[PDB]
């Protein structure tokens, strides 16, 4: 047996060398040398000091600043929102767990951070698809009269959150089970095994197409009609803002990918014997997720947060 089982815990370690053992009140130091746990700690509180303040400040920074109220800015309040929930929820719970080795939150414990860690990423795909499309009937618009207001980024937004409900509660009330991954200090879904009992294999269908591949081939779709794209004084400065997306589309795609593929390779390889590392590192990298959205947003595009977070301002253009 490549593994271990039980009741509320699978493990990578074969309990062939007599040691292996619950993640839930020992810790598991027989699946890596203690010092790896040391820097995903050292990994996560980066994740903790990083991605707070520069999500809360632009959270601080709009709710002052009421121009900046575009629908632009719409989509990237929305995302600094759904960030400090993995800050204070689905990064501390996993900060606790690194330090020491072990869940000690317990069982429940598992299931709030799996909740929180979904809801934050998939927050970042339903979103996309608003930011995606907002991008596409604006350059190839179909409709002369229409614009992209707040009855429309308002409802564009609800649209994010009631959707990637959608995608988090499932494990919660029925469909599979939030469970820990590799060395046992993240939570995410069930990837390994039947459970017939609480019905896996047919909420992972379901994710891979609606939760993944819907939202992945629709901005392929829209992107793809974006390709055969005059006086560009007016265009040529809003010409590095769609490129903007982009780089948060491809930043997405570095980090997530690992993660979304090695997920599949488990997926298929049913109980093979790989290891822990194998499917933590990919979900640490991903989990970059909270930290890399606004800078970039301040990269490219900037002022108002030096001026709230200035003292005496002083006009530059
Ligand atoms: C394979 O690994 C174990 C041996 O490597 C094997 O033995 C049993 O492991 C459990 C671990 O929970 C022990 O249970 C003890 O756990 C704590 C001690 O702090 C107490 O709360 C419990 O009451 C209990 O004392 C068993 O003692 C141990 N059996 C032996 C060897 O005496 C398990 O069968 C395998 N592990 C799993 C998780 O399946
Ligand atoms: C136990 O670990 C072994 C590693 O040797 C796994 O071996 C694979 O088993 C499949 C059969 O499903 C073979 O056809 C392959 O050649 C092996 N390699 C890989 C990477 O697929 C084996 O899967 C494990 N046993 C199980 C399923 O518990």
């Amino acid at each position: 047996m490549n593994g271990t089982e039980g009741p509320n815990f699978y493990v990578p370690f074969s309990n062939k060398t007599g040691v292996v053992r619950s993640p839930f009140e020992a810790p598991q130091y027989y699946l890596a040398e203690p010092w790896q746990f040391s820097m995903l700690a050292a990994y996560m509180f980066l994740l903790i000091m990083l991605g707070f303040p520069i999500n809360f400040l632009t959270l601080y920074v709009t709710v002052q600043h009421k121009k900046l109220r575009t629908p632009l800015n719409y989509i990237l309040l929305n995302l600094a929102v759904a960030d400090l929930f993995m800050v204070f929820g689905g990064f501390t719970t996993t900060l606790y767990t690194s330090l020491h080795g072990y869940f000690v939150f317990g069982p429940t414990g598992c299931n709030l951070e799996g909740f929180f860690a979904t809801l934050g990423g998939e927050i970042a795909l339903w979103s996309l698809v608003v930011l995606a499309i907002e991008r596409y009937v604006v350059v190839c618009k179909p409709m002369s009269n229409f614009r992209f207001g707040e009855n429309h980024a308002i409802m564009g937004v609800a649209f994010t959150w009631v959707m990637a409900l959608a995608c988090a509660a499932p494990p919660l009330v029925g469909w599979s089970r939030y469970i820990p991954e590799g060395m046992q200090c993240s939570c995410g879904i069930d990837y390994y095994t039947p459970h017939e009992e609480t019905n896996n294999e047919s909420f992972v269908i379901y994710m891979f197409v609606v939760h993944f591949i819907i939202p992945l081939i629709v901005i392929f779709f829209c992107y793809g009609q974006l390709v055969f794209t005059e006086s560009a004084t007016t265009q040529k400065a809003e010409k590095e803002v769609t490129r903007m997306v982009i780089i948060m589309v491809i930043a997405f795609l570095i980090c997530w990918l690992p993660y979304a593929g090695v997920a599949f390779y488990i997926f298929t390889h049913q109980g093979s014997d790989f290891g822990p590392i194998f499917m933590t590192i990919p979900a640490f990298f991903a989990k970059t997720s909270a930290v890399y959205n606004p800078v970039i947003y301040i990269m490219m595009n900037r002022n108002c947060m030096v001026t709230t977070l200035c003292c005496g301002k002083n006009p530059l253009g």
